[PDB]
This record gives structure tokens, C-alpha cells and sequence, in this order.
């Protein structure tokens, strides 16, 4: 089931909503926000359903992983990080156990060695960076940054998710 199910109307709300959640002062790090640069030449492969579970889980894995914890909470509202790793959690676990499950279609670890490569190379040096950087304030906004920016980008493969009309 890897549709366009938050990608259509989850694309802005999660957009907006992430964006007004992030309260930080873009040139509180100027040498900092370049970083995580993620292939989106080669990570670029929206194309595939099944090919499409571990990227997009992987994404939203990371992304509930760093909200599990309290740090999270504690460097941005309460109320919007709650209702906003809320959502992903459901979603992941309904998502993934969509197309991992065989009600549907599955994917080789022979293709699955990229995407997981790719991701797990953004997951891991977002949540490393940030942990090197003793979850300072400063980090947790870089961090945040990019995860809109290649959010939006992987999203934006196709461009043809949900005509906004
Ligand atoms: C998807 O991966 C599983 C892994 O066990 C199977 O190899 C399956 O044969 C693959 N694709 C399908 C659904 O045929």
C-alpha cells in the first residue's frame, strides 16, 4: 500500500504544521544547515510501490525514533510534537504493515540494499549529528531543516500525487 496516502493531504498539513512546530532562528547556525546531503539522483525512485516500503518507512521510522524521546518535547511545543509523531506512529505501523504484510506486495534485499543504504545514511547521520552535538539547540534545528527539505523532495517525485486544484 505505498500509495500517496500523506503525501497528498499529508503534504501540507504535516508541511504547515512542521513548519509553524519548528521555532528556531535560521541564522542561529549558518555553518551548520549544509549537511545530510541525501542522492535524491539515485534515492530518486518514487516509481515503485513495493520498492517504496522501505524508504518510506525507513523516513517515518527515524522520524519516531528521534519523537519517541523526551528531547524532542522538550526543544519544540508539547502539544504539536505529540499530536504530530501521533500521527506518524499510527501511520508508519498501518503503512508498513500494509505492504510488508503479503496482502499486497514485498520487496528483495538485492534493490532494498540502495534505498535502505540511502536512507539509513540520512537517518544515521541526522540522528549521529545531533548526538555529537549533545542534542543542542542548534543541531535539533539543523536537523529539523533538513527533514523538510528532503521531506518535501521525496515527496516531490512524480509531482503528481493529489491535483490541488
Ligand atoms: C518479496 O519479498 C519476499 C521476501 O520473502 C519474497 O521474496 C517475495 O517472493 C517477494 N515478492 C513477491 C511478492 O513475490
Amino acid at each position: 500500500c505505498d500509495l500517496p496516502q500523506t503525501h497528498s493531504l499529508g503534504s501540507r498539513r504535516t508541511l504547515m504544521l512542521l513548519a509553524q512546530m519548528r521555532k528556531i532562528s535560521l541564522f542561529s547556525c549558518l555553518k551548520d544547515r549544509h549537511d545530510f546531503g541525501f542522492p535524491q539522483e539515485e534515492f530518486g525512485n518514487q516509481f515503485q510501490k513495493a520498492e517504496t516500503i522501505p524508504v518510506l518507512h525507513e523516513m517515518i521510522q527515524q522520524i519516531f525514533n528521534l519523537f519517541s524521546t523526551k528531547d524532542s518535547s522538550a526543544a519544540w511545543d508539547e502539544t504539536l510534537l505529540d499530536k504530530f509523531y501521533t500521527e506518524l506512529y499510527q501511520q508508519l505501523n498501518d503503512l508498513e504493515a500494509c505492504v510488508i504484510q503479503g496482502v499486497g506486495v514485498t520487496e528483495t534485499p538485492l534493490m532494498k540494499e540502495d534505498s535502505i543504504l540511502a536512507v539509513r545514511k540520512y537517518f544515521q547521520r541526522i540522528t549521529l549529528y545531533l548526538k555529537e552535538k549533545k542534542y543542542s539547540p542548534c543541531a535539533w534545528e539543523v536537523v529539523r531543516a533538513e527533514i523538510m527539505r528532503s521531506f518535501s523532495l521525496s515527496t516531490n517525485l512524480q509531482e503528481s500525487l493529489r491535483s490541488k486544484e
